[PDB]
């Protein structure tokens, strides 16, 4: 068909449009420093010449919106994120439960360990709010998060209940301002009412 | 309620750099008070240091419209199903510039978009166990009309195109998961909750 024209064939391109040509780590500690080089298709019909770009490489992480549908209430963890600091009245941050996935693992039984090991939670049902990339012109990472139902009177890090709606002022105010615990609040906001039903039933 | 510590509470003895270049990794050196009353030994960190970011939501408050601009994020490959994702446009803040400055720059050169009226929406960290990077959003009125076709520095390497959605369906997008990078999920969902005011606010 290549006398056919090209009228006659969301985003435009896949990865059947980008050649990775070589990926190389040039710092490995705890997370990595990788470069990728690489050509890709150009929205006017050619193709890239061959591009390089360095990629913050740290794995991905699972995060849980810990929610109490009888209260009204979610549960926040406090501890220290040093990289706050210069950014930032504070380096405290007010943060979802999240930890990294390894080799194998599922984002439940990763969320539903962490709110364990973080919070001292258990938790009932869980269902998922979102899976987004953090800042991908300059990291790979992806967290996924899920809301899960837990009991808010049961609550180096530290541990705080409050409402709902004093969580989501606070998202309004900038005192929670970190990229999960905003996704999952403002999700919050948008679904609470229909949640808190399917849960109570 | 809220935090329990503060600067006071926090020494960064050192920082030490593990690599430089386009983009640095640091090591942090600290020390800081513990929960249970005492003071942490030293206490090291690999911190991401790639500067900071403005960002613009371009909304058409007359149509109720949304621009994004489309080009590709090879660090997205891993992990998505395509490397080429539907982002606002944005920036880096370069020393004295505003975070409106730059988000204006950037709508004319990455979507050809003139900008009206400008609200903050939020400024996040967006991973701060392991980054820096603080992203400052606004909401930009435009006129969707204006937005089409492919722009972007050919000479940087950049190549973007412009899409018009309404509000609705780029919403839509989010929960399906067909916009997922951290600052168009935050400036959307912050237009789901604010859309009904901000429209009677800039067509008055
Ligand atoms: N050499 C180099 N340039 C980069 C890298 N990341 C972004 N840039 C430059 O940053 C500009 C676009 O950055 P963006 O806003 O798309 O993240 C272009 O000038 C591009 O070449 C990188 O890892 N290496
Ligand atoms: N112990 C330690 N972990 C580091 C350092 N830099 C990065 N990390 C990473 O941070 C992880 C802990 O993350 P957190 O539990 O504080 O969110 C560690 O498991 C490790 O992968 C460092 O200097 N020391
Ligand atoms: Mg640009």
């Amino acid at each position: 068909m290549h006398h056919h024209h090209h009228h006659m064939s969301g985003i435009t391109f896949s990865k059947n449009d980008v050649e990775i040509i070589a990926r190389e780590t040039l710092y490995r500690g705890f997370f990595s420093l990788d470069l990728y080089r690489f050509r890709h298709r150009l929205f006017n019909g050619g193709m890239s010449g061959e591009i390089t770009r360095e990629i913050f490489e740290r794995g991905h992480a699972a995060v849980l919106l810990p929610f109490d549908p009888v209260r009204d209430e979610v549960v926040l963890v406090e501890q220290i994120r040093i990289a706050a600091y210069d950014t930032s009245e504070s380096p405290w941050l007010l943060e979802m439960v999240a930890g990294m996935i390894e080799a194998g693992e599922t984002v439940e039984d990763v969320a539903r360990r962490e709110a364990l090991e973080e919070a001292g939670l258990e938790v009932g049902r869980t269902k998922p709010i979102l899976s987004y990339l953090a800042s991908p012109g300059g990291t790979s990472e992806r967290l996924s998060i899920l809301v899960g139902e837990v009991d808010a009177s049961t609550a180096d890090i530290r541990v705080h209940v409050v409402s709902r709606e004093q969580a989501y002022q606070w998202v309004e105010e900038g005192k929670i301002d970190n990229a999960a615990s905003v996704i999952a609040l403002q999700w919050l906001q948008l679904h609470y009412h229909n949640l808190r039903n399917e849960w109570t039933k």
